[PDB]
């Protein structure tokens, strides 16, 4: 009943995991969760209901970039009652400190985008997910035997930046990832008085370049979303 | 054989027809081209290729907001060897001047959107279509009878605006419909030394809100399809 | 009376034609329209009324500079019921696309000036001309054998920049002539919704280092000023 | 160094800083053992003692963002300071948060330029140290004290002249407001380390709620705990 | 020659007045220097060249406006090796410690324009005189028993102001008057190395919509103008 | 009192110097003020009120940078009545015109903090000193033989600069000294309609690295706080 989204009040549930690609969110729902059912499918859009471990989750995919994935994050809040949002997605590393196939959660994102600007009267909002999030995925990595690297993320927003120089000064500060969303999923999670995180694999290096196999990459997002809906359950204690 | 587009140089014709909703290329693709057949679906963004009165065109949908648009239009002109590209989507308006149903051009695209600036050393960049794409959708819109009003767009960053305010400021001065993208496409037309236009439906009235019918919108989009098929053939010429 | 000009309503036509010198609104007046008179000269800034072809038409000089420019427009709009603006003038080449003695046509116009932030919440306001005087001034210009080329002017600030480099930008993104006022008189003609044009000729070429001779300037200034009259009877249908 | 007079092994490895130099003595006299003091410049007392048996340091930081950067870098690139705990007030701008409240700045909103001459002028999330924050966390859960997690704001002009954007910070959930956190923040990411801002809330800037002197203490005196007893779990 | 001045080096003396109006630097020209000559006339842009008390100066107009302006003492200064710039013009005052007729002087020139931004790596220069200058006329102007208010003008780019709210902020920092120039004659001064003042007389109040009488404040203004240039060479 | 300051209206002169160390403020008070009285002491930051020549006259440090000075000179004026402020300090020189031991005063202060934009509607504010200020400083320092250089300083942000490349702007702009308060001194000043002035000397050349005695540079001190307070007195006539 909303512009972007085919979906009824009571079809999502208060957790929404989400991927960029609705290609990974259908992945994600008939793999990772029992008797997972399509809940929406505008523009192709796909978002999907169904259980983990008993709990109610659901998971759909945003788009790419801070504008698309705000207009489906702002929707699932104030018009679904989703009161958590977890973006789980890929990412380009620009730090040594940082390896492919790693999986970092980003508890700040850095963006170029001017969306905080706007919300924010040219301040700087420093784009936050919401600390027990991040604590609930960082103690479900754990319980899994895997190291999480927590910092912040850097969301741009021209994929092909006509600035790479940025990339160096993202690898000076400490960016641990760059993607397009979290600053956009943050942003929009304070302003409706919701809850977010970004988690993500390493699936490139920007600066080295570094490569893997095609089964290598699957099993690490196999992993990252196992936690992420580990999470959850960790989250609702 | 780019990260978002599954398709080989050739598949596309070197021009494109753009809307945000690939459900809508598929529309575009099946009722107005001939013989037209898909080409992309990564992310279900699909993407097609037909002819219209025997002239290759494309038609692919490009999502939503200005960072989503980019990635596409910038792969399909640097690796698809495309040259022109036409939006061809719906649009709100904000001036008293425009009416719901009305078909209009942006000449040119004001935004709020920080990736021109991050590209123009951070002044002021005329995001413009290009002049004969311009002209040869307003003549073909007046060989078929339909009124065009050309003039400045609005791509902006957050559809769920925190600052209502500045569609006043639009209004005020004369900004012909509001969109999320014609912005971010002319400054990838630039950057890259290609051609782009953007022509919109007024879908809604952001100030008094008019109404129409399921069947007058869909009659309102087939004319400017026609308008935007026509004016491919209109500038080969 | 208004401050910068000593003239009274009615003096002047519905469509003014504008250079920054004027002395060479002097020149146009004399020898361009028929039965010309001066209407006004406060601060040296001379305005004449003639008519070409039996239809009233008004030239006169606007300075240097955004600043300048915009007075004397915003007067001859709110004062002096003046509709069309068309600047006539001068502007300097940085693509290798553009040639000396070229007639450039400034769909848009770039600039580093911040008085359209200033009117545009600090947004990007995509300075444009008004579409059916640019379609005028082509169709004149094709029909005397002129290719003109319709594109993005800069209107600078700093005629002796401290930031050469912006030179090579502006040449990436296609810029066709670098001036100091198109911005301006596009932003004055939105804000109190009359409509602008800016027409030059190329006098030299930043890039290359090409120049011209008085001679020939004066040649390709007679042809810019014959296609400006002409797109004027041409706009009045 | 230009505004430290001490020498390279004076300080511990983890500094505890308000931003009064007096508060920095109160803490080293009665929250840690032997403690002595190994710097005085312009005033700004810094000392290390400690803590349950683990070596701390405590010193001012001044006022502002520019004061406490000079301090931050210079701790961490001449003294070898590896985590920084800001132990600070902070003043309420919304309702969900109370007076006498103990918040945490995982972030740090601001309206200084700092960040963006680090930055390239894009907008750089000042962040503190995961774990550092988690240990914090863990040690006001064990003391009892529920801590709210969030964004501080880092203010340039305490006599802002612009008052609405109070109204913003509420609206978009900030905790607190500072005058240092974005800072302290900006110089960790820059210099390679860790830093965490910890306050208690002394003043409601919405409502201007009021305490008695004692409680406020009683208050101040509960964040220095859990701040220390953070240092000994950030050590597992 | 330059694009906008025909005219050849040593036609202007190294201390150039300037109005905006050619046809006031053209009265200045011939009611107050001796032997007078006209050295440029490009776009009607008078500039003349004559003594005071046997010391050579120049009086030229400079248009309207911090490009306008920019474009003519930037070539003064690195064409006709002008060192000193003294800008006479006309301002509107906005606070109520001012009044009309009053004369004022921009020890500082605040402003809307970008250009100092784009010199200066987009932080905040604050666009000054040269103090010796400030001095100079502020001591001509007390000896003649007129009191100048030394504070800051605002260069505005919009004459016509889409934001007039910005005079009452421009009132509330102690504006003494707003022009269009000074600011950027001051970011050309420091980017060449040169020295410049601009000094005003209010011809009306924004605030208080008192109006104005003109031609004597002016006759003062360019008197102590041309007493400060002698003072600034001893 | 006030929140930074324990002292009562009447416990300031209308006239403070203000040096950044409360040490310094200390050392003036002892040694070049007669009878001087501590009246203030809250976070160390140490103010006292003694004669000089029987004019009274007060000093107080001001701390580190512009947010910390602008609390201090906030509270001097609005709760204390202080209607002059002369920043009395230490600065680093850029330009070859400028040498260690120069004695230099701010008539403007030109900075990379936000402050003043914050309060001037994000335009530039011209941060200035009180001309009779200057003038006053000035004409004390010619009494006493010493040579003063009257420019812009620069109110740095960040000591430890992350862009040392800067530091040629300023010089080739005449910055006569970088220091870290005056502009925001200015900016308080102008707000709170106060006036105030900074004089420091210039203790290092941040591009030759000049050096000196203690003695010499206490010497230097001591010239520049004479300097001051003549300036006082000579300010009154
Ligand atoms: N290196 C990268 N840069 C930007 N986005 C990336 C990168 N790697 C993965 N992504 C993710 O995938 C999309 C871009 O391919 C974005 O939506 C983002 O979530
Ligand atoms: N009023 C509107 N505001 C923003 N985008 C709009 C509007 N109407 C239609 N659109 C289009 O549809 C999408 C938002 O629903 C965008 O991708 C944009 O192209
Ligand atoms: N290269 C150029 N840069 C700026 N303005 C130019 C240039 N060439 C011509 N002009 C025109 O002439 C004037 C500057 O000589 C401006 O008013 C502008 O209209
Ligand atoms: N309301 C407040 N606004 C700004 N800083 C505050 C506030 N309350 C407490 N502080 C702290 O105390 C100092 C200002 O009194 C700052 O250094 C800051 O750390
Ligand atoms: N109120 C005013 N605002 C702007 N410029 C003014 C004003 N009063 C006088 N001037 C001067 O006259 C011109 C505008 O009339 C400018 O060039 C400026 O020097
Ligand atoms: N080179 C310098 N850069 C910045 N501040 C300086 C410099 N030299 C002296 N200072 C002064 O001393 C302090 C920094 O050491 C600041 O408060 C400032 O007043």
């Amino acid at each position: 009943a909303t512009p972007h989204i085919n979906a009824q009040m009571g079809d999502f549930a208060d957790v929404v995991l989400m991927p960029g690609d609705p290609l990974r969110a259908k992945y994600i729902a008939e793999n990772f969760l029992d008797n997972a059912v399509q809940v929406c499918d505008v523009r192709n859009m796909f978002g999907y209901t169904g259980t983990y471990k008993g709990r109610r989750i659901s998971v759909m995919g945003h788009g790419m970039g801070i504008p698309s994935c705000s207009i489906y994050v702002t929707e699932l809040i104030k018009d679904y009652g989703v009161k958590k949002i977890i973006r789980v997605g890929s990412c380009g590393a620009v730090n040594e400190g940082i390896k492919v196939r790693d999986v970092v959660i980003g508890m700040g994102a850095c963006t170029d985008s001017k969306v905080n600007r706007i919300r924010f009267k040219d301040h700087d909002f420093a784009a936050i997910a919401d600390y027990k999030m991040v604590k609930a995925a960082e103690e479900a990595a754990k319980a899994r035997g895997i190291d999480v690297k927590v910092g912040n993320l850097f969301s741009a927003e021209l994929f092909y930046t006509p600035d790479p120089s940025m990339f160096d000064v993202m690898d000076k500060y400490g960016i641990v990832g760059v993607e397009m969303e979290a600053a956009g999923i943050y942003g929009v999670a304070a302003e409706y008085g919701a809850k977010a995180l970004a988690i993500c694999t390493v699936s490139d290096h920007i600066k080295t370049g570094e490569q893997t196999t095609s089964e290598e990459r699957q099993n690490t997002f196999n992993e990252m979303i196992e936690i992420a809906l580990d999470s959850v359950l960790i989250g609702d204690q």
